[PDB]
């Protein structure tokens, strides 16, 4: 689209309004993007995530929260919790959808115009890469069709295989 883009590389480098984190309910850092993001952002991010936890407890699956972004070139970080993949009969598809939706909603609610997304749930949470990307693209596309904000959406893909996957699902629209 004019509004949705596929970029390949490291999400932490993206100068966008908001960067999206594939988080765990704890919100306390992790391995995949979560680690990359935290490391890049610096200690302020963690302090902020603590404050949130302190205030709302664990972030439930399919939901999302927004914080400052510290040393990141972004203005804010949205932490969202993807589902753990359990074979597809445990409402996973819906919950992944919700993750994308609630994220977008928060970006908008906070008057942000641009947002970057990683491939939520496809790493350690073990979501089949292809089914996931389908939901991501469908959900985001349908949403931006209904809404002025966010104006710009970036799908950040960590490898070429995934990048191509997205790139063509997008043309399937
Ligand atoms: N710097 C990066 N930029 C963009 N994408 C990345 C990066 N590093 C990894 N990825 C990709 O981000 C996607 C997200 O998968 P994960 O980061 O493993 O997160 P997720 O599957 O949603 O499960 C999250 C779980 O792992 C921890 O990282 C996190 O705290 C939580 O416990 C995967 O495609 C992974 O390749």
């Amino acid at each position: 689209k004019t509004r949705i883009h596929v970029v390949q590389g490291d999400i932490t480098k993206l100068a966008v309004d908001v960067i999206v984190n594939a988080a765990a309910p704890s919100l306390m850092g992790g391995g995949g993007v979560a680690g990359a993001i935290h490391r890049a952002a610096g200690p302020a991010l963690l302090d902020a995530c603590l404050k949130v936890r302190q205030q709302q407890g664990d972030c439930p699956t399919g939901h999302a929260v927004i914080t400052l972004a510290g040393d990141l070139p972004a203005k804010a970080v949205v932490h969202t919790v993807g589902p753990v993949w359990r074979g597809g009969e445990q409402n996973e598809d819906q919950l992944l959808q919700d993750a994308y939706l609630n994220s977008l909603r928060l970006v908008a609610a906070n008057s942000y115009t641009s947002v970057a997304f990683p491939a939520i749930s496809t790493g350690v949470y073990g979501y089949p890469r292809a089914a996931a990307a389908e939901i991501a693209v469908k959900t985001v596309s349908e949403f931006i069709t209904r809404h002025a904000l966010p104006e710009q959406v970036y799908f950040v893909c960590y490898d070429e295989e995934n990048a191509h996957l997205y790139e063509r699902l997008l043309t399937q629209q």
